[PDB]
């Protein structure tokens, strides 16, 4: 089934490039099934002498040829997986099932705890996402072209048109320029971000919530769930994040809320109609009947010409019409009052005349779904009437709320600015129980702080800015204020302080982020410090946000001390919340690499400690996984139902909470672990140059992909990137040798121990499985070849050390488990385009090969390199490949 | 099968109306089951005293439940016959394979002829649509669940979902008012005209138009249909037809123009992001290259906040982008200029920034093609790039071209007017030669003819605005200026100088309506009297078109004479189109109904006579008509494929011509059957008062169908409803039984040639088919319930005289055919409506049930009604679901 793609491919390749082409694909490809199948290592250098002959424009066509063939691969695999799975005629009604007939609990309680249960997806702008949106289109296209294909009910000149459908998609695929020239601004980011909504979400959320209904039913539960409980929300940071991105300004976070305001207006308004037509009951209780009166009271006989359908004043007869009409217009000037904003600086809309509360809108659509319920209409209440409140109560009048997030050092900065400024000390000299004890007394206090006059750098008046702008703005347009490098309560009473004095009418809330190792040891002992503030516990209103941060644990210290920190840092904080009384949601900065937290949605649940959800979840979508988990309903459903599902079982189910020997054990190993990843990368003199040769670190800014203009200096991102691409994942492994095998000298009852834990405590078992599965996607014959070819002579047997840890970790983890489906294939092309990109580098890195109108041919598409013609783009479209080959870039 | 509606529906109504009103509905419609099949008369009372129990709102829900029972039926018809069609895996591809193989015309032909083929449907208000467009999208709905139901790749989940949406679809159809309580305006029936659009032909034509592709490809034509080549095109008199309704005024002709151009604007500026999205190539030829740098020049570096995707200006990397994005700038402002056009009464967009002309629309998207094609992107280029292509080209800037109507009389009104100002006599007193020659000396002239200070009655000033109003708009927004009772050319030289004298820019082509049978024997003679005018001849450039109605010709004779004297007149007038070397197309004014000159598509198109179209056909869609064919993409595609392919075979394989001794047969035979049908419909003194007795006649003006406000003096559409309704069809096989009697009387060889004719002439083949399908839909024991129930006594046989007639006609009818698929059990739903129609006229019809808040119950629906409380919905209610039950209003 899988030559399909290749032969359609090639024949097109070879319609586009000629024979030559497509026979010189072809030995690369054979080449890397020998190596895949085979792995003798001279394989790899006979492929590359093959390359070394390649024009410069035909390597560009070669690079793109086998990126384009990996991007197939994953769609292909897409979509065999939704057939696979659709074709059966965890899971959500298994996960039912598993609760009541497994742990005997009952569907009410299935229900009750589902009613009260919230999962808030927040999509961020992080520089992960590496194919470019232009192409991502036509990437959709052809996997609904293929998802026609794989069907038996195919009618002749059907297949033919979808032959030639996916036939020129493929071509337009192919004729898009792969390299974004310039880097996106942020608002072009949030636009990515938004794309999925009018696409995907918004017509995805009500089916999904639908699916609960009749899981639900199948349960015994006929009532349905709620409309306005809140089972799923979204946030997005696109637009708001401007941690160390000087590009996203106050201006920026306006621009991005104006623009989400007036895409949800539209979406509403081309519904809205629709909705009318459908509601053309006569009978009604006597509450709506008042309410219609009173709106044909004021009906104005007027002509309203601008409108298509129900352009004319609307009679009672239909009286949901008539408040669905009323409905209408305020949406109508919702959009117009936006869409004048955002072109302009200003709109002549009257803000009475648009809805101004998130519910305003939500009134008369309860009112529509009481009246129906009245009159015995239940069922239709159920259909379009419920699908539209669920969109209203899920998306509001901004489709996302917006996070804002900024370092502690920033609002220190303002601060400082202001005592200095009213010759009062300098805030940043000041003890933090100074500091505690003045923020207190301005908090409680009535007097404006600074005035006109304060004196402001261009970093505090960005600060001071977009807390203006924040007032100046809908409350319901915000989410929450992220604050990076939080130390201790100071930091956060900080930036109430300058919201209220920034005259935020609604202030937001709150919430801090610890993200280095050193900060989650300390962050539940920093939590609680806050808590005893009882002002701050008397504004927070028993309900407190802290977030999680996983990229930056796991690249500091060991990958393993990470996660272990991380669940005791999850345990503490639930504890310090409990203790305090205050209901805590945590939210959790997962990647989607293991080497910054990632891993499968289900099972990362999985390994929290249990009773630290308890209805209330929080996580990031890192960008390039916002693709993989909504362009596609199937894909959007998917992730909707894997989420809510491994919630609710980590709620009913709660895992097993560990033994004190595994305890002690973990720490113990932890501290062998750490010792020995910082021993490799940090205490090792020649390692940071060893990484900047051997690893393709370094070009990562070459792609273009995000906003934002030592190895501990380095972001997390080209970190697992850099080891990620060339398939060895040291980040991921590395302290798991020396910790194993240290804990099995210790004492010989320990691996008795080991094979205990691996099969009864989840996070223990989702730990090894993860490196098991990176271990899986690793071959260490490719970092071989990247040594031997820009490696120097001297330093070769330190990466042969590494090479021996690996193995010798690989010998542990399997060893833990137990073990000793026939996909291999795509790991050929993967190995073809791992040669490129070592020979290339070698290339660029050359004083021979370095730089001392139209285009009409590939080599004239980058004319400002600073290297040789052809050769940044082939390594670009390297980096790209390999990317989407191992469906992971950091 | 079939049973499965009635289950669910019964279901639905007992959860609605309780036990005993479903088992009285299952009473009737068991008792309607045995007329049916036995057909003992004595049922029917049987059937109405059960009926006459009823109380005043249990009889309004039983009207209501036979309605919806046989809506019901409609869809599940069409759905049956979707997948009939649909699981075989006359028609196109076989219609090129006849073409090929019977005839030996070759694939080049095909297409050649093909391209010169141009179908222009014209989308018409006439009051023939019963089911209100409230109730109408309800269908849709249930025939979209209906279609998803019946696959075999249902999920338990999805069935289930299915059923809860279709009984909660049925339910929200029966909990609407079915009485449109008001008729509708001018404008709303253009809103319901144009709804079509945007739901259905928007998407439908593109596709039809690749499936052509397709079946070319499949002759062996690689070559495409040319996007701009007009093989199909819409016109819509709905808001320009003026003819005998006042309340289509100037401004309500403005209003919808404008209202179709921001419509188009619209859709066009949704699906431009799209199409700029894909066109991502940067290989271009050297000509887009120069224009994409133009645009670049002046490309704005200027936020355009207000759009959503391609904020930001364009780089020159993307070419195709930087072209179809000044075509989005155009576009946008497009829509904004109508849309405030539109609202008020002005917009400040200045006409420059709009597209103005058909194609300066259409230049740049050709450009872009040219280019693809340049580079070997042939495939890219047909895909959405073309189906945008052909949607511009297609539908323009106003979805469709405006026909504007007036009769004769008007224009001379206003002339009469002006030669009265101007002191030199009475246009109207004038000798039709007298009037040809002022006409003529007026139009070569250069003088203002009337002035400011003309007298002018409200008529006159009506005509003369609606001229003013067509000058102020842009031309391509208008088709053609159909004149009603046309005799003479004074009336089209008048409308041609009003035209020019009301400084229309470009005055649209002028075109007569002949409708009455005098009006056709006198047409070809009148139009060559035109043609003989050298300058009117020199004007028209070659081209003239011309409308045939067929409403009234067979209202006052025959239905049979009607027809014949349509052959003949299409005959005659290509005859002199032919002499004088002008383009004529035809307008054929067909209804939906036989009685209107209606039938199947491809028949009524066989029956015309050869070499009469050539390329160039003009067809009606009278209302409900529309419903019919555009409802659904699968009706959509039906209708186009079928107009297509009868009128390519009916110009390739023409149909054979008549043999004299057919010729002359027919025209006695047309005098005998003229005689026949004026005999018993003027003749009689009693006819018209047993007319206005025996059908539903009068009452139909209570169905608020349409807008505007002897039995020679009625509307033909009551004409065929009244007696349709009735099942009995008079109007349409009256003269038959004389005519053809009285042939076989003359000669006994007249049978063989009529067994001659049947198989051999088209035409008539067509005729007697219809006849024989128009009695399979007859039952004359309903006419014979009617008489008992309505009809005094006294003229009781007369009635019985044309039962007689019937059945003797009938016994002729199948006599020529020579004639002697279990669908039925719907007829026993019709009969009960039947029933219930005819005794509750009965009850209307006296003096005790005549007449001497809000609503909760359907009782208090209807306060206004001068009859009694319970009555008038329930006669309104039956004449709806008969005419639904027979799939034909008038």
């Amino acid at each position: 089934y899988d030559a399909l793609l290749l032969d359609r491919f090639l024949d097109i390749l070879q319609d586009l490039h000629g024979e030559d082409l497509r026979e010189t694909v072809q030995e690369l490809y054979e080449h890397s099934a020998e190596y895949e199948g085979k792995h003798e290592p001279k394989k790899l250098e006979e492929l590359g002498s093959v390359l070394t002959s390649l024009d410069p424009g035909d390597s560009i066509v070669i690079a793109k040829a086998f990126s384009h063939m990996l991007n197939l691969a994953n769609l292909a695999e897409e979509v065999q997986i939704a057939y696979r799975r659709r074709i059966k005629k965890s899971d959500l009604e298994e996960t039912f099932k598993k609760l009541v007939g497994d742990l005997n609990k009952s569907p009410e309680e299935i229900f009750d705890a589902l009613k009260n249960q919230t999962v808030d997806l927040v999509l961020t702008a992080h520089p992960t996402q590496s194919v470019r949106r232009s192409l991502l289109q036509k990437h959709g296209r052809i996997r609904d072209c293929l998802a026609q294909l794989y069907a038996k009910d195919i009618t002749p000149d059907d297949k033919q048109e979808l032959d030639e459908a996916l036939q020129r998609e493929i071509q337009a695929a192919f004729r898009t320029d792969e390299i974004k020239r310039t880097p996106p601004t942020p608002q072009d980011e949030m636009r990515a971000g938004m794309s999925y909504f009018h696409e995907t979400i918004w017509k995805g959320v009500p089916k999904f919530l639908r699916r609960v209904d009749t899981a639900l039913k199948n349960i015994g539960i006929e009532e349905r769930v709620p409309y306005n409980a809140p089972l799923i929300q979204f946030s997005s940071w696109m637009g708001g994040d401007r941690d160390g991105n000087p590009r996203v300004t106050p201006e920026v976070t306006r621009d991005v809320c104006l623009l989400a305001r007036m895409m949800a207006a539209t979406m509403y308004f081309n519904q809205i109609e629709d909705l009318m037509f459908e509601m053309s009951m006569w009978r009604c209780n006597d509450e709506l009947r008042a309410r219609a009166d009173e709106v044909h009271a004021n009906s104005r006989k007027d002509a309203a010409k601008h409108y298509i359908e129900f352009w004319k004043s609307i009679p009672t007869t239909e009286p949901y019409r008539v408040i669905l009409g009323d409905v209408r217009d305020k949406l109508y000037h919702t959009r117009e009052r936006a869409h004048q904003l955002l072109s302009n600086g200003h709109s002549d809309v009257p803000v009475e005349a648009t809805f101004i509360n998130l519910e305003q809108f939500l009134e008369p659509l309860e009112l529509c779904y009481r009246s129906l319920c009245s009159c015995g209409d239940r069922p239709i209440a159920d259909g379009s009437l419920l699908d539209f409140l669920r969109q209203v109560s899920t998306f509001g009048l901004s489709l996302v709320r917006l996070d804002i997030r900024q370092e502690s050092d920033r609002h220190t900065d303002v601060l400082d600015a202001i005592t200095t400024h009213l010759d009062i000390g300098s805030y940043r000299e000041w003890s933090e129980e100074r500091r505690q004890e003045w923020l207190l007394s301005e908090l409680s206090g009535k007097r404006p702080l600074f005035g006109s006059d304060l004196p402001k750098t261009e970093e505090i008046a960005d600060v001071l800015d977009t807390f203006h702008v924040i007032a100046e703005l809908p409350a319901d347009s915000f989410g929450a204020y992220i604050i990076s490098m939080a130390t201790a309560p100071s930091d956060v009473l900080a930036v109430e302080l300058l919201q209220r004095e920034c005259r935020v009418k609604q202030p937001l809330r709150v919430v801090p982020l610890f993200e280095k190792l050193a900060d989650l040891e300390a962050a539940p002992a920093a939590v609680a410090r806050l808590f005893s503030v009882d002002w701050y516990k008397n504004r927070i209103n028993g309900k407190q946000e802290v977030m999680i941060g996983y990229s930056d644990s796991g690249k500091d210290a060991g990958r393993l001390s990470a996660a272990w920190q991380l669940y005791k840092a999850q345990e503490e904080l639930v504890k310090v919340a409990k203790e305090y009384g205050v209901k805590l949601t945590m939210f959790h900065g997962r990647g989607g690499t293991v080497g910054r937290g990632g891993g499968p949605t289900h099972l990362v649940i999985l390994s929290q400690p249990p009773d630290t959800i308890n209805g209330s979840l929080r996580v990031t979508v890192q960008g390039e996984v916002i693709e993989q988990s909504f362009g596609e309903e199937h894909l959007c459903f998917r992730t909707l139902q894997r989420f809510t599902a491994a919630t609710l079982e980590h709620g009913m189910r709660p895992p097993i909470s560990p033994k004190p020997e595994w305890r002690a054990l973990l720490d113990e190993m932890a501290v062998v672990a750490t010792e020995e990843y910082r021993s490799v990368v940090f205490q090792e003199p020649r390692f940071v140059e060893y990484f900047r040769l051997a690893t393709p670190e370094l070009e990562y800014g070459r792609m273009n992909i995000g906003s934002r203009p030592g190895i501990e200096s380095l972001r997390a991102i080209p970190w697992i990137f850099a080891w990620t691409q060339t398939r060895f994942h040291l980040p991921v492994w590395l302290g798991f040798g020396s910790a194993i095998r240290h804990v099995i000298e210790k004492d010989v009852r320990n691996l008795h121990m080991l094979q205990d834990m691996y099969q009864h405590w989840p996070f223990f078992r989702v730990t090894i499985d993860l490196i098991e599965m990176v271990f899986a996607k690793g071959d260490p014959g490719i970092a071989a070849l990247y040594d031997k070819l820009l490696v120097s002579e001297e330093l070769w047997p330190f990466g042969e050390k590494l090479r021996a840890n690996f193995e010798e970790t690989k010998k542990l983890i399997l060893q833990t488990a137990g073990h000793k489906q026939r996909l291999r294939l795509r790991d050929s092309y993967i190995t073809t385009l791992n040669v490129c990109q070592a020979y290339t580098l070698k290339r660029i890195r050359d004083p021979s090969y370095h730089v001392t109108k139209p285009a009409k041919e590939l080599i004239e598409l980058n004319p400002t390199s600073e290297y040789a013609p052809g050769l940044e783009d082939t390594l670009i479209l390297t980096m790209k490949g390999i990317a989407a080959g191992l469906q992971n870039t950091g």
